[PDB]
């Protein structure tokens, strides 16, 4: 995979340097806040594994994803995901900024056919009780993500 779909923001100049994929893809993350949210809110727990694995409890059952680097868009991964209800889809994600030990801001792009129909920014927290962290305030102000929605974790 060389580039992200049209409709997906490349985030030029916005992604952290020195990303350590191994430290991000270890341990659990809770999706505590997001730019866009649907009713009813949920608590999605993401589990990680070696070779860019990302699982979570999705709307329609458990989702299991395997990632691949996107060479032309630094920081982006293409995830191939399957679900227990028989779904199969591709999702692009980039870790915009993380401290590994507490929080990570992610950008996500969907895929339908060859284009991205919808995107979102996701706040991952190591604790289900996590806040919008002070440690992201510079980046959130830069991206004008200043009212992230609280989801269903606590």
């Amino acid at each position: 995979v060389t580039s992200i779909p049209t409709g997906c923001n490349a985030l030029s100049g916005k992604i952290m340097s020195g990303f350590d994929a191994n430290r991000f893809f270890t341990g659990d993350w809770y999706l505590t806040h997001s730019r866009d949210s649907e009713v009813p809110v949920r608590c999605e727990k993401y589990q990680t594994g070696s070779n860019l694995q990302l699982n979570f409890n999705g709307k329609n059952g458990d989702v299991k994803c395997s990632g691949s680097t996107v060479s032309g868009n630094q920081g982006f991964y293409s995830f191939q995901c399957t679900t227990t209800s028989g779904g199969s889809f591709t999702s692009y994600m980039a870790v915009v900024e993380t401290d590994y030990a507490n929080y990570a801001l992610l950008y996500r792009c969907g895929l339908y056919g060859s284009t991205t129909p919808k995107d979102n920014f996701l706040l991952f927290n190591r604790q289900s009780s996590g806040e919008i962290p002070a440690g992201l305030s510079t980046k959130l102000n830069q991206l004008e993500l200043t009212s992230l929605n609280k989801l269903g974790c606590s």
